[PDB]
């Protein structure tokens, strides 16, 4: 399925506070979604700015210092979520924007 | 498996904010959790009792009043997770109170 639904879990904190999530029509848009989350953060560092850029080791390093960071791809086939880890994810991320023109 | 890993989801409004989870070491754990989220908001109406009492359907209702509540359950046959909707956790909190006795 080129469109699965996926669920972003974001852990900033050892801890069970804080610990947030999002809903996503496909593993693009929540790999978007987690590019968007630094993002915001990078715009309330300057708030003036009507976007930021910034390097890959930047966001990888944000990436890292979460708790913990991972998402869940509906699968038709089970009818099941497949899970996957913060590294599976920074992957993911490393090729879809490697595809500027790679 | 008795104990299988869970993954508790709540959804406050129909908005992406305030969206947030627990992970729970089995859906028993999960159960009570998500009653002990009731159990937490009732003691910021009485901020002066240990413990307030209520009757399932009033939890069954605030339940209800969530924009969603789920779960996902980690499967080991499949290494993935089976999501379960907010009806399925109602009955599931059910069956495991009315074993009060019954």
């Amino acid at each position: 399925a080129t469109m699965s639904h996926t669920i972003l879990l974001v852990q900033p904190t050892k801890r069970p506070e804080g610990r947030t999530y999002a809903d996503y029509e496909s593993v693009n848009e929540c790999m978007e979604g987690v590019c968007k989350m630094y993002e915001e953060h990078l715009k309330r560092m300057n708030p003036n700015s009507p976007s930021i850029t910034y390097d890959i080791s930047q966001l990888f390093d944000f990436i890292d210092d979460l708790a913990d960071l991972s998402c869940l791809v509906y699968r038709a086939d089970t009818q099941t979520y497949q899970p996957y880890n913060k590294d599976w994810i920074k992957e993911k991320i490393y090729v879809l924007l490697r595809r500027q023109a790679q």
